[PDB]
């Protein structure tokens, strides 16, 4: 459940926080709207685990595995078992056009998997974009009754290190690995004024990755609903945003500030971008793929 | 109101946050439980003002002016008018044993003051401690149906700089100005295990000042009820905590982590402590007083 009130912790022994020592001297750890930016070194996971366990927190994890992308599920789920929310209640939701192709994966106690059969769109752009509509629909159909928080990710990925309750908050986005160090004019926002996802060169906080966002079920429902509606308006106007659902996610989070922002520890591609010193851990990373081959028959 | 969901902001022009530049290099700006620690340089007040105005936020401010402390009201209120939550709805609650002695203070638009008549205790310790009971009682009688957040402060103080919506959150405490750089072993927590306020030497995050705390009405009601109840247990057991209400406030916030922590900018004494480099602003500060003279006939 999401408790309405602060919870009471038992006695705990851990190092005292140091007021006169910054937890990181190399990165921004809070946004100008006072949302934590989650980097290793900023959180004590034992405290957070207590707070969230005391509320019997249940986390849904949504993933789409349409057409050839069912091949990514085995490694995705096996690594999630090792690294994602261990110790907490987890409900995986695998959206797929091929229920029988979902691999058998042994789950830890308190963890379960639902397969949600959905239609496959022809264009990969549509498959990716229609995730917003499908997530929104199932929030009403299933998620509101079943989980407290939703975490919505790409399937062509693997967990390599801890991804836990430190990310949970009403609404979160994740710094895109290609742009965390970029100025807002280099951000690949949709720049056509006619698009609902339009963002001018003098606006923008961060470039958030479409591959990892989430929040309470109610906030994720609103975000996904609003993004879908924006895409439908664009469609009616003959427009498709440069980066599809990610463009609309960025517009949404520009205007509705997330209450936490995850660092690129949470969304990385090691082959493409290496391992900068600023990343103490690589938690959730790309799996090599041949885009053209895997996206088409 | 305290909106259920994130609000939508209009277009805004402000400097882009810099992921690879820490906002402060000299202080901790986030706790190990991912609560912001509020210092100048961590927040953009324009973004926060928009967020809270869109919710039509009403902030209540409680202050006790019992016996000779009515003398502090004029400067307290006149400076609050210049610096506290300007632009937002404010409801001052002045608890006093002398309603007729409350000074006439001119208020800006959207701001109101209520005088709550309460009993005077003989001992200054009891006057200070009974604030918990009194705030708790009025949370139910009045604050629940009248304001969104409550801010509870000492009266022997003046505002010298901005104190605004950046502090608002479900539950906040403030770093005591005397001890922000101290190790936990040095904190003047209650150390007798016979007291409900007991905290052993290997526990403690910060030493919070009893002169400035707050949060949602519901969280403040819980904190103040719990502190009063603990004080009554100690009294039945023949013990009074070393620092009275502050000792209990500290035990409470140790076990129920605050969702923001305010830096000593928000609670200072310049005569005692000067103006250290770590304080870029001095926002709410002690008015000199002769403790013995003002606390007794
Ligand atoms: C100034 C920096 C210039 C260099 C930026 C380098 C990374 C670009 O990244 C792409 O960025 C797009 C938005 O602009 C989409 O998010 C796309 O999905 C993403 O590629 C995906 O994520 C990537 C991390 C890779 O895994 C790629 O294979 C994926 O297709
Ligand atoms: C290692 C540092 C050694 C030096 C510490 C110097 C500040 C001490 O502070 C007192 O601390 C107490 C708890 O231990 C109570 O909070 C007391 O109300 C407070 O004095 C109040 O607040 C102070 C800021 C002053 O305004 C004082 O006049 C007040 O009575
Ligand atoms: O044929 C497809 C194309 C994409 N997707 C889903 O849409 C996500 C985003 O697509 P992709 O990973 O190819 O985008 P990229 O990361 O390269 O931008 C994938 O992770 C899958 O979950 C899918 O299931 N089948
Ligand atoms: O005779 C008194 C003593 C205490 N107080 C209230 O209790 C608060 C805390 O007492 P005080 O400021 O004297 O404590 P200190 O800050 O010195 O520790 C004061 O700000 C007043 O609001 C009061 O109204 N009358
Ligand atoms: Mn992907
Ligand atoms: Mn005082």
């Amino acid at each position: 459940a999401i408790g309405e009130f602060m919870v009471s912790l038992p006695r705990m022994v851990y190092p005292q926080p140091k007021v006169l020592t910054p937890c990181r001297k190399d990165v921004l750890v809070v946004t100008p709207w006072l949302a934590p930016i989650v980097w290793e070194g900023t959180f004590n996971i034992d405290i957070l685990n207590e707070q969230f366990r005391l509320q019997n927190t249940t986390i849904g994890l949504t993933v789409f595995a349409i057409k050839k992308y069912v091949a990514f599920l085995k490694l995705f789920l096996e690594t999630a078992e090792k690294h994602f929310m261990v110790g907490h209640r987890v409900h995986y939701y695998v959206f797929t056009d091929q229920p029988a192709a979902v691999p058998r994966v042994t789950l830890g106690t308190g963890r379960q998997l639902s397969v949600l059969e959905v239609r496959a769109y022809k264009r990969w752009q549509d498959v990716s974009m229609r995730r917003m509509e499908m997530i929104s629909d199932f929030c009403e159909r299933r998620f509101l009754s079943e989980v407290d928080y939703l975490v919505c990710v790409d399937v062509d990925m693997e967990f390599r290190d801890h991804v836990g309750v430190e990310i949970l908050t009403p609404l979160f986005g994740t710094l895109h690995p290609g742009f965390y160090g970029s100025s807002r004019e280099a951000f690949t926002y949709e720049r056509r004024p006619q698009s609902q996802a339009y963002i001018p060169k003098d606006e923008g906080d961060f470039y958030y990755g479409g591959a990892f966002f989430g929040g309470s079920v109610q906030e994720v429902q609103r975000l996904t609903r609003a993004c879908h509606q924006a895409m439908m308006v664009d469609q009616a106007n003959g427009i498709e945003a440069v980066w599809h659902d990610e463009s609309h996610l960025n517009k949404y989070l520009l205007r509705h500030k997330p209450t936490k922002v995850l660092s690129p520890e949470y969304l990385w591609d090691q082959q493409l971008l290496g391992w900068p010193a600023v990343l103490r851990k690589l938690r959730f990373t790309a799996v090599p793929k041949n885009h053209q081959a895997v996206r088409n028959p």
